[PDB]
């Protein structure tokens, strides 16, 4: 038998613990278009068509970029795009209104309300006019069957829709 | 009824969804004694005992380290060290034996067992004696009824123990 | 050295791992009052105050329910109730409208918006009123600083009310 | 306007929310077979080749039972079976010792190790030997890459084995 004494420069008394943490993905897309048809004489919108193109998501990270364009997300090679299709507007006032229309992601279509909340409505710089509105909403991957491998432990069964427009007249 | 045009610079089609993210917590001990007594002719430890101070943990953040300290977890103020006692090594080989001892955390005591494995034995520039070993193993927070108010799903139930030491030769 | 052949009738090959599960808690208070005035002629809330007794809760278990009462729930000794009281409705039409009032949870309160639904009005069968209603709505428990020490892993931020009404005129 | 009363008869003042849930699943195989080379004299393993129909998994559920043998888990159609051989026994005492050997799961092969206890050896009634021992330890999943699809998360990356076995002499 024999005495040591620690090199507390060479040991480390170590241990590893695993933990789950929840966080946000936020994310928008680059590349979409819309028609936009609303009367500031009432505050209703009259006609919102907005097709986004799959591809040109960003979620500030340039891997799950791609893996959300593979066949266990978006499929992008088939379904390209994603489109809303406004179908009814009910006004609550000249701030707040409901809208009804109908989403499609990678074909497959259901009816969303999202809730419109009008930020500014302006005749501008140029006596031409411009707008800015906000559509809120909550949809389920799950009434989309979209992701269907993905448990909705590890990703939410909710997808939080914020969309934020500012818009001009046309011609 | 009037027409518009997105300023696609002023608009975002954003979300936000929930995900989990599962991670190790790795840390060590900057402050820890121990009593090392082993004998190179048969490569078998004949007592080891540490002292760890709870106060001197390092998971590599300020704020999470204080909390380690608090009623939830360590409770550092009644019970400022945990200590491990060796009862029994069992030698496998020159390179490898189970380790029997006595762990105890904020005064509740379990025997455990750990995996010695002995990298390097040696008699050193000096003429005195060197020995670098690892100890390893599991334990489980739920049976020394440590962290009881996190549950098993946020924070594993397993705590994975790996010492690494060096050490020198006395007087 | 020699040969053994197993009893399979005495023998297991066995294994044992931990998955994780997602489930809805479903629930109701038994226990509560509320003062109800309703315009037939424009299907119009004028006044909705409602007053819970947070011991009455029932999720179909005996020992939660005990549990909801305690510091990191409820806390039952000191706020024995939850209360909502009307502070706004607006009608989208006969059928459905958007209500907008105080909730009260431990003591700590918030404006909430609940989608009221008209399942339907009515001249009972001896000439007194009725109406049957639900209000829907997502509140957030972090809103509301409401078990504070579960984390939004174990249990969702989100509650989901759903509250379903048969009621009668009066005197 | 007008006064009603609930009826609390057909009155729900309901809630829903989402929890996590973390339990075992156990499980073993119906159908299997075995080679075992045994010293009484020394207490020594000295081969043991074990076969394992992965198709006679049973985890007391019929329908998981099905979807473990597809391609996300055992691909069975192609890998209808699991092997475990013991390259080494290094003897603790005549209670313990650590077997190491080459476990295949889907053609992926991996060295393991399991502590061995021999719960008890004996010449029987009619003269003839038995023995009673169990083999101990923790696989990966990711070691094996076995599941890849199924996170972490969802289910643990360990695998706990638990085989108990009884067996009587040969001819
Ligand atoms: S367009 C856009 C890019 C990145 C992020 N992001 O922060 O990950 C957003 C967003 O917050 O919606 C939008
Ligand atoms: S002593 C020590 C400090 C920090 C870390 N760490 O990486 O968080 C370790 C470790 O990896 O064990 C040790
Ligand atoms: S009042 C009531 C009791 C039990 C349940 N439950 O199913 O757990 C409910 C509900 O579904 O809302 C209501
Ligand atoms: S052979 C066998 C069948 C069922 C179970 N089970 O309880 O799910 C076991 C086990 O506990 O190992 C074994």
């Amino acid at each position: 038998m024999k005495e040591y004494t620690l090199d507390k420069a060479h040991t480390d008394v170590g241990f590893k613990i695993k933990h789950l943490q929840i966080s946000n993905v936020k994310g928008c897309f680059k590349d979409y278009s819309a028609v936009i048809d609303f009367d500031p004489a009432s505050a209703e919108f009259k006609k919102l068509d907005v097709t986004i193109k799959i591809a040109s998501v960003n979620t500030e990270n340039q891997t799950r970029d791609n893996h959300l364009q593979q066949d266990d997300f978006f499929k992008a090679k088939k379904y390209p795009d994603m489109t809303f299709t406004m179908k009814k507007y009910e006004k609550i006032d000249n701030e707040k209104g409901k809208m009804t229309g109908t989403l499609t992601i990678a074909g497959v279509s259901k009816d969303i309300v999202l809730d419109a909340e009008i930020g500014g409505v302006a005749k501008g710089k140029d006596g031409k006019e411009k707008i800015g509105f906000s559509l809120n909403g909550k949809i389920k991957r799950s009434d989309f069957k979209f992701a269907t491998s993905t448990s909705t432990i590890t990703l939410s069964d909710d997808i939080n829709l914020n969309i934020e427009v500012e818009a001009n007249e046309k011609e």
